[PDB]
């Protein structure tokens, strides 16, 4: 298993992993800038990724993952540690995520990734797009 950077040319391997929620480029070109996303893979197969960004809350930033998505606890605990990681060199006063209760191996990891679960909960107004 290592975690690196991704670039343009790993765009079918995120989308190996993306499910029926494809990565675009512009997505992946946007994430690969941020210097807080990252890609797991055992070998040359691909094993997960997490999209994060740096978002100022007007006293501190906050490292906001977008997605995460792994094929092993393993991957998904890795790819939680190069993200704290890349915020913990930056400053980055803390690392959020939005966990779906179901989703039970990311549970696992991020717990034993030292992340707090709740008690806050994702409310959302979905517009639209032009």
């Amino acid at each position: 298993m290592r975690f690196r950077p991704f670039t343009e040319e790993d765009l079918d391997r995120l989308n190996r992993l993306a499910g029926k929620r494809p990565v675009s480029l512009g997505a992946l070109r946007f994430f690969a800038r941020t210097g807080h996303s990252f890609l797991a893979e055992e070998g040359e197969e691909p094993m997960g990724f997490a999209l994060a960004q740096a978002v100022w809350q007007g006293e501190a930033t906050t490292v906001l993952v977008t997605r995460m998505e792994g094929r092993s606890v393993e991957a998904l605990r890795g790819l939680l540690r190069a993200v704290v990681k890349s915020a913990y060199d930056a400053g980055v006063y803390e690392v959020a995520l939005h966990l779906d209760p179901e989703r039970k191996e990311l549970e696992e990891a991020l717990k034993a990734e030292g992340f707090a679960l709740g008690p806050l909960v994702l409310a959302v107004r979905v517009l639209g797009s032009r």
